[PDB]
């Protein structure tokens, strides 16, 4: 429970989900996200509740959350601050013309702070390059982790939605809703996917259902041309059938190392 006082809003970094997002400080001195929570866009109450849970939630590569103001509408979200913005658009840069290390070491990353999530049994439930955030430095950092179950989008939240993540999730999401840590390793493969392939959208070439048939009949995505076979073989194993048979972030974690040193 920050004090508004100790907030000055300086320019506007976007919109997302919730609404408006603003960069300025904190305490005179602290560069901070704040999110102007839209009214009627979130269960505002429930995440009030649970917010707590999220604020323990700490790790060199998870976008902190420094805390809330909720004694006012709307409420506001105040979060960690990363300069260079959306990890999708970033690779979508051509001018960084990014060696494939570069692309790796943006993986470990993301596969750092989901290794912590996953000892915590915190689902994320949106892992893209969308939802990840790259600062000063190039460090990549996973974003608005577990947000999802306050959203009051039927767009969203609904499996035939027009915003639910398809491309990024398992056929047992999107035919039984079945949500567990290997959901979230699924879409991690997707995440290494459009890192290695520069921020191409995923099965760009099929509509949302022409993705689900395709999964469920055992077929998968084709290896990015900057992947080795070793990078390959990594994203490919979190897309196994068998949600039990995909890996853990901690064998990701391994893999990754391995490849680093190897290549
Ligand atoms: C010209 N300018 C130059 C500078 N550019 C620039 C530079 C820096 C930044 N830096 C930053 C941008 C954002 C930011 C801004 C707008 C929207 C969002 N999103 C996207 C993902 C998201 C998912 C979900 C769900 C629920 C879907 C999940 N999971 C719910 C959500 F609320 C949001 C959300 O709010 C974010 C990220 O949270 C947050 N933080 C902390 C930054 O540091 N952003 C932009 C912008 C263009």
């Amino acid at each position: 429970e920050i004090d508004p006082k100790d907030l000055t809003f300086l320019k506007e970094l976007g919109t997302g989900q919730f609404g408006v997002v603003k960069y300025g400080k904190w305490r005179g001195q602290y560069d901070v996200a704040i999110k102007m929570i839209k009214e009627g866009s979130m269960s505002e109450d429930e995440f009030i509740e649970e917010a707590k849970v999220m604020m323990n939630l700490s790790h060199e590569k998870l976008v902190q959350l420094y805390g809330v103001c909720t004694k006012q509408r709307p409420i506001f979200i105040i979060t960690e601050y990363m300069a260079n913005g959306c990890l999708l658009n970033y690779l979508r840069e051509a001018r960084h013309a990014f060696q494939t290390q570069q692309l790796l070491e943006m993986c470990k990353d993301v596969c750092e702070a989901m290794e912590y999530l996953e000892s915590k049994q915190f689902l994320h439930r949106d892992l893209a390059a969308r939802n990840c955030l790259v600062n000063d430095q190039g460090v990549v950092k996973v974003s608005d982790f577990g947000l999802s179950r306050y959203v009051l989008d039927d767009e969203y939240t609904s499996s035939v939605g027009s915003k639910f993540p398809v491309r990024w999730s398992p056929p047992e999401v999107l035919m039984y809703s079945k949500f567990s840590s290997k959901s979230d390793i699924w879409a991690f493969g997707v995440l290494m996917w459009e890192i290695y392939s520069l921020g191409k959208m995923p099965y760009e070439r099929f509509t949302n259902s022409e993705t689900a048939e395709h999964i469920a009949q055992g077929l998968r995505l084709y290896r990015p041309h900057l992947a080795s076979a070793a990078v390959y073989t990594i994203m490919y194993s979190c897309w196994h059938e068998k949600a039990d048979e995909r890996p853990t972030f901690k064998i990701l974690l391994s893999n990754i190392l391995d490849v680093m040193d190897e290549e």
